[PDB]
């Protein structure tokens, strides 16, 4: 599938795209405000995320750091980043579909929408101002906000006994953005698309 990533914000982001374990494309690409990059990603890909980054400071050699969403200090991401990070996550030609969804699992940074170019499927969109609300104890430092199990890495949020429900933190995310995953074990709100779908996905989007 190819997916045009737009950045619409006021500010620079640097797009990033991996499947954990390698980069999807080129991995990462500085946008600012107005630009695009479009990447091809392997069809029949499986656990794949796109991400803003904001605040990057990055060297000639591509090192350095961002304030959210860093992936090792690397321009050009080949893992997937630090929280908090607003997640467009996909898996490709699983059995003829496409699955896509937007997470804040690893809480939010930039407001996204990720939406098919095809007339067979919705987009999804988190677009509220989820930072402006950040309960204090999530407040990531200069910006973001972060997922509970981040900030106490506990059972209760992480879901890591394999059996959790949610909290006053996941709620918090849910009621701003009920079509995005709060916590592990939220009910789905994945998508299911054709298999020759492409996507859009815009950091700050309006209309």
């Amino acid at each position: 599938a190819t997916f045009e990533i737009v950045n619409r914000c006021s500010y620079t982001v640097w797009a990033a795209a991996s499947k954990g374990d390698a980069a999807l494309d080129a991995g990462g690409r500085q946008l600012n405000s107005g630009e695009s990059w479009t990447i091809n990603v392997e069809p029949g890909t499986n656990g794949g995320k796109i991400w803003a980054r904001t605040d990057c400071y990055f060297d000639d050699s591509g090192s350095g750091i961002c304030k959210t969403g860093d992936c090792g200090g690397l321009l050009r991401c080949k893992r997937f980043g630090r929280p908090p990070t607003t997640l467009a996550e996909f898996s490709l030609n699983q059995y003829g579909k496409d699955y896509i969804d937007i997470s804040n699992i690893k809480g939010f940074n930039v407001p996204m929408d990720f939406s098919p170019t095809t007339r067979g499927c919705r987009g999804v969109r988190c677009a509220a101002d989820i930072v402006g609300q950040c309960p204090a104890k999530l407040k990531a430092p200069g910006g973001g906000c972060n997922d509970a199990c981040t900030v106490f890495q506990t059972s209760e949020y992480c879901c890591t006994t394999g059996k959790c429900g949610p909290t006053e933190y996941s709620r918090f995310f849910k009621r701003l953005c009920p079509d995005a995953f709060s916590y592990v074990l939220d009910k789905p709100t994945t998508v299911t698309c054709p298999g020759s779908s492409n996507y859009r996905v815009t950091f700050c989007p309006t209309a």
